[PDB]
């Protein structure tokens, strides 16, 4: 049971064979190249794993996500948003949202150099991308994630502001329903996330609805970076 991936091959074990406490583990080992990487979303896999640990590689059941229509917002966020004092956007600083995460403390202690140059490969091949929260000329927040077709697997957010994350995610929904996303994988969830609307699905049905996204398609230039929101 449970598998070391070699660094000769990239593919991986069935998601179904992973186990049940610690939920979703599947194998650990193998590297965080591209290749492998991207192998491991399309099979709806994800790594996460402490500083000084084997990369281990997860597949949990149930799986957390968030319709990107169900996204909760309270009337003082919406009060708040109305008179945002925000500029959000798309792919301008990727490697200051990854650190920003990375510093969190709470847990982006497990984004360690490795891992952070790992997504920033992604980042450049165009497969990783991220959202930039800004107060003024400062960066106080953001998220940041590997696309995937109509699909978004979220890796991680970090605020430093009150409601910055929150808007992040509220203009990036807009802009993501409104241009044919379908659907936010959350990974594990949290109270956080769960407050924001995020539930829990079966795996199966997560990997159903990967394999029908990642085959989906958003306007070719929907990644380009650009601002998605202005403050007044
Ligand atoms: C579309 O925009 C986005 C962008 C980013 C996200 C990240 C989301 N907060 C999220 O998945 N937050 C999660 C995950 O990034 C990560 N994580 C993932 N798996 C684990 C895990 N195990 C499998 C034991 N244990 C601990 N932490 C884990 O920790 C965070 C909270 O515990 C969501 C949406």
């Amino acid at each position: 049971r449970l598998v070391q991936l070699s660094r000769h091959s990239i593919a991986f074990p069935s998601p179904e064979g992973a186990l049940r406490e610690p939920n979703g583990l599947l194998a650990l080992g193998g590297d965080l190249s591209p290749a492998r990487l991207l192998m491991a979303y399309q099979r709806g896999i994800f790594p996460w794993f402490s500083p000084g640990d084997p990369i281990l590689w997860w597949s949990p059941d149930p799986r957390a996500v968030l319709w990107p229509e169900s996204l909760h917002i309270s009337r003082s966020m919406k009060r708040f948003h109305k008179r945002s004092p925000y500029r959000v956007t798309m792919n301008y600083a990727f490697g200051q949202v990854i650190e920003g995460c990375a510093s969190d403390r709470e847990e982006g202690t497990w984004i360690t150099r490795g891992v952070v140059e790992a997504y920033h490969r992604l980042h450049e091949l165009g497969h990783a991308h991220s959202i930039e929260v800004w107060r003024e000329d400062e960066l106080v927040g953001g998220m940041y994630g590997v696309a995937q077709g109509t699909l978004f697997c979220g890796e991680s957010m970090f605020s430093r502001m009150e409601n910055a994350s929150k808007t992040a995610l509220l203009v990036f929904c807009e802009e993501f329903i409104g241009h044919g996303g379908k659907l936010i994988d959350c990974q594990v969830l949290n109270d956080h996330t769960a407050s924001l609307g995020a539930c829990e699905i079966p795996r199966r049905d997560y990997l159903n609805y990967l394999n029908q996204m990642r085959l989906g398609r958003l306007p070719n230039n929907f990644w380009v970076p650009r601002c998605l929101f202005s403050p007044q």
